[PDB]
């Protein structure tokens, strides 16, 4: 694998990457989690806040010209 040389890759850039890519990996993966939940736990409910409301008005409308009527 053209790595007889043996002498390009000690073992500081090793453990630099171990720790480096295992930092990154817990960072990025809980980011992408907490944007991920807070993203789609917003939507949900401001979506069912919306047709919630928007059910309710237009029952209430038509149910108050209704009996009004």
């Amino acid at each position: 694998m053209a790595s007889a040389i043996t002498a390009l890759t000690p073992n500081q850039v090793n453990d630099e990457l171990n720790k480096m890519q295992a930092f990154i990996r817990k960072e990025a993966e809980e980011k992408a989690k907490e944007i991920q939940l807070k993203a789609d736990q917003e939507y949900e409910i401001e979506k069912t806040n919306i047709v919630r409301n928007e059910t309710n008005n237009i029952d209430g409308n038509f149910k108050s010209k209704l009996k009004k009527a």
